[PDB]
RNA sequence: UGAGGUAGUAUU
């Protein structure tokens, strides 16, 4: 694509807040200012694993250097791309025909060459900031740099993992931890960055596809009770070893994958046999294994798996089949298995900082024959950065008193403090999902009391009792109950419901209260109304004037962006893709009035895995139309924080999306052209900042301070991106949001910039701390995920479509906090 | 589902 919207230019660097000391994971490396020669590797077959094209290539440079290679260590990207650091002596384009050895596999190869890459040009952009930088040169460098990595261990994405080794981590279910390390390089000013992170990944375990199965079903003996598997059991085996890849052994190893599990079982299970007379016959597995391979099934009961082309018959007893090593799980993972997981693999800042020094000690980056091959050198330690700490805003409280109130290490409580705009609960009732036996009356009555006092000191004040109580049992029971209360109770402001822990009943819950009636819910587990914590019942407090049209608290106005003195929305948009039938979800919020605090939602369904948000123009107008109903005020400035995107998709997002936004804009009014700044916040990547200065570590976890800020030295050369951590590190080690500027027409400054993302990580109406991305992005991330749950069914797209659809006295409401 | 933070989240 032709790019039209270049990124704008980095305006300055920000001199605002206390410097800190930093060291980043980021290693400083020096090229060669030379040419890099670049060939294209044509291989047919063309669809073969990357892992494979590698042995073609790899036996091709061992076996054709008088020929071709020379005494060249070429680098290769396992696809079309090959670089050298000198010509091959080849005019052009010559085909090759090989045999590589395991059956035997034979390949056809061409190359040819393709472009003349320079590190030269890539110095220079890097040093003046007059160029754009030679994405072209970046990839050569990229691609020499891992190419010896790709070779020794098993990539996965830009991470490369190594089966486990003096650890072992289970998570159940057949799998297990392994872990690894990310590798990028980015450019900076001056040089070329080295990023490189620790990492841990899931993988399926390589054991029996028997033990697999007993994992998946939790299964303690399959020899105790021996007995064919229920239909349920089996529909749950199938859905978990579908699409993975198996290994027999039965002829001392061939590989298969898994595209079926049978309904009968392997004594049953019949396929078209030819006997030797011609005669075709139908014979079972369990026959066919006892004559060809003098094998008796131990258990002959339990399903087959089917493999290879589903149109045919290729059956495998479970038995005689192994789960191939080094398969990564893309699947979600249980609530269990993901607590396991994070336990296993939580590193506070200072230990993650020496596992990253330990790696790089370790793997001797300069003695790597390709990295010398190509000249290049890496530095042994972290890049030194300093950074800033960002002045925390003032929040404004309400009550006779209005208090304020100022953070402190990214957090603040509401003690002594009253909301903004309080709402009063006259009407409310409550529903107990939970038995009653689990939730005795007098523990409701308990729960109920503690509530409307702390709801009292909030300035959200309930009055008398609630106008309904009573308990129900499934999902089935909501709407009925839901409807009765909405057509018995006038002025009913708020349902209180009660949860037995994870059930269905949730999303029925917000289902009929969000999109089918219109009704503000409060949902809270019952271990949390059995015992009750004023903290907790502080925080429920929080969502409930919000849902219930509350302001919480407000930014100290004099204290913010210029930008506040015109009308200005701000945006938040986010995109849920569903796990490995389901759409993707785009959701984007605006806020509602100029605090900001207010903020109203839109949401759509789409074609699966779509990374742009198809809808944006139509979602605009609508919180552009609503903004104007709530202020009376035309937005003389759009500012839209748009949750991260895949970098190498990024150019293509931002130039759909922009005209979109504009699109929008003149189909309100034919000149209608509001100030836009486009902002990128991503939280998935590498990027890691430690205190240089250990006694600056915050906490157990020993993470940088909330507020700290980087935009030089690992920064872009000459685009506006920078590193804010508006969060307290209170779990492993933080992840700094990254902050790209695809587009601004509003003329901010650095510090403005920066300032502003960082008050609005205060705004977040769900907790007093100032969290790890802004509200709106966050609100955003919210209301994608609500949608999920509407999505919920006990097909066509447009039934999808309704689905998501809010009700109209949901529609400008906060239902998402 | 009080809340934030965080590992990961493409032959038979």
């Amino acid at each position: 694509l032709q790019q039209v919207f270049q990124a704008p230019r980095r305006p300055g660097i920000g001199t605002v807040g206390k410097p800190i000391k930093l060291l980043a994971n980021y290693f400083e490396v020096d090229i060669p200012k030379i040419d890099v020669y670049h060939y294209e590797v044509d291989i047919k077959p063309d669809k073969c694993p990357r892992r494979v094209n590698r042995e073609v290539v790899e036996y091709m440079v061992q076996h054709f250097k008088p020929q071709i290679f020379g005494d060249r260590k070429p680098v290769y990207d396992g696809k079309k791309n090959i670089y050298t650091v000198t010509a091959l002596p080849i005019g052009n384009e010559r085909v090759d025909f090989e045999v590589t050895i395991p059956k035997d596999r034979i390949f056809k190869v061409s190359i040819k060459w393709l472009a003349i890459v320079s590190w030269r040009m890539l110095h220079e952009a890097l040093v003046s900031g007059q160029i754009p930088v030679p994405l072209e040169s970046v990839q050569a460098l990229d691609v020499a740099m891992r190419h010896l990595a790709s070779m020794r261990y098993t990539p996965v994405g830009r991470s490369f993992f190594s089966p486990p080794e003096g650890y072992y981590h289970p998570l159940g279910g057949g799998r297990e931890v392994w872990f690894g390390f990310h590798q990028s390089v980015r450019p900076a000013m001056w040089k070329m960055m080295l990023n490189i992170d620790v990492s841990a990944t899931a993988f399926y375990k390589a054991q029996p596809v028997i033990e697999f199965m007993c994992e998946v079903l939790d299964i303690r003996n399959i020899d105790e009770q021996p007995k064919p598997l229920t239909d349920s059991q089996r529909v749950r085996f199938t859905k978990e070893i579908k699409g993975l890849k198996v290994e027999v052994t039965h002829c001392g190893k061939r590989k298969y994958r898994v595209c079926n599990v049978t309904r009968r079982p392997a004594s049953h299970q019949t396929f078209p046999l030819q006997l030797e007379s011609g005669q075709t016959v139908e014979c079972t597995v369990a026959q066919y294994f006892k004559q060809k391979y003098n094998l008796q099934l131990k258990y002959p009961h339990l399903p087959c798996l089917q493999v290879g082309q589903e149109q045919k018959h290729t059956y495998l007893p479970l038995e005689v089949c192994n789960i191939v090593a080094g398969q990564r799980c893309i699947k979600k993972l249980t609530d269990n298995q993901t607590s396991t997981m994070i336990k296993a693999t939580a590193r506070s800042a200072p230990d993650r900082q020496e596992e990253i020094s330990r790696l790089m000690k370790n793997a001797s980056y300069n003695l790597d024959p390709y990295i010398q091959e190509f000249g290049i050198k890496v530095k042994d330690d972290m890049t030194e950065v300093t950074g800033r700490v960002l002045p925390a805003p003032i929040l404004q409280y309400g009550g006779r008193n209005r208090a304020i109130a100022t953070p402190n290490q990214g957090v603040w409580d509401m003690r002594g403090k009253q909301f903004y705009n309080g709402i009063e609960i006259k009407v409310w009732a409550i529903a107990c999902f939970a038995p009653q036996k689990q939730c005795r009356e007098e523990v409701l009555k308990n729960f109920t009391d503690q509530l409307r006092k702390i709801s009292k000191d909030a300035g959200m004040p309930i009055q008398g009792q609630p106008c309904f109580c009573k308990y129900a049992q499934g999902a089935d029971s909501v709407e009925p109950m839901f409807r009765h209360l909405k057509n018995t109770y006038s002025g009913l402001q708020l349902i209180i419901v009660i949860l037995p822990g994870k059930t269905p009943v949730y999303a029925e819950v917000k289902r009929v209260g969000d999109t089918l009636l219109g009704m503000a819910t409060q949902c809270v587990q019952v271990k949390n109304v059995v015992k009750t914590s004023p903290q907790t019942l502080s925080n429920l407090c929080l969502k409930i004037n919000v849902k219930l049209g509350g302001i919480n608290n407000i930014l100290v106005p004099h204290q913010r962006s210029a930008v506040f003195q015109q009308p200005v929305i701000f945006l938040g948009a986010d995109v849920t893709h569903p796990p490995a039938k389901k759409p993707s979800i785009t959701a984007v919020v605006g806020s509602m009035d100029a605090h900001p605090s207010r903020y109203c939602a839109t949401v759509r369904v789409q074609r699966p895995r779509q990374e742009i948000i198809e809808d944006l123009s139509y979602m605009v107008r609508e919180l552009l139309i609503q903004f104007y109903k709530s202020t009376r005020f035309k937005p003389t400035r759009i500012i839209f924080y748009r949750d991260g995107v895949p970098e190498g998709q990024l150019p293509q997002i931002l130039h759909y999306e922009l005209l979109a936004i504009r699109d929008a804009c003149i189909k309100l009014e034919k000149d209608y052209q509001p100030g836009i700044t486009y902002i990128v916040v991503q939280k998935r990547h590498h990027t890691r900042l430690f205190c240089a200065d250990k006694n600056e570590r915050i906490g157990k976890s020993g993470n940088i301070p909330a507020g700290t800020t980087v935009d030089t030295n690992i920064t872009h050369p000459f685009e506006f991106d920078f590193y804010l951590c508006s969060h307290a590190g209170i779990q492993g080690t933080s992840r700094p949001s990254h902050y790209y500027v695809l587009w601004d027409d509003n003329r901010f400054t650095a510090d403005e910039l920066q300032i502003l993302t960082y008050q609005l990580c205060h705004t977040y109406v769900r907790c007093t701390r100032s969290v790890s991305i802004p509200a709106p992005a966050y609100y955003a991330r919210l209301v994608a995920f609500r949608a999920r749950y509407h999505l919920v069914d006990k097909r066509d797209p447009q039934a999808l479509a309704k689905a998501v659809q809010v009700h109209q006295d949901t529609l400008r409401t906060m239902y998402f906090a």
